[PDB]
């Protein structure tokens, strides 16, 4: 949802 964090 935020970039690499998803």
């Amino acid at each position: 949802x935020h970039x690499r964090w998803d």
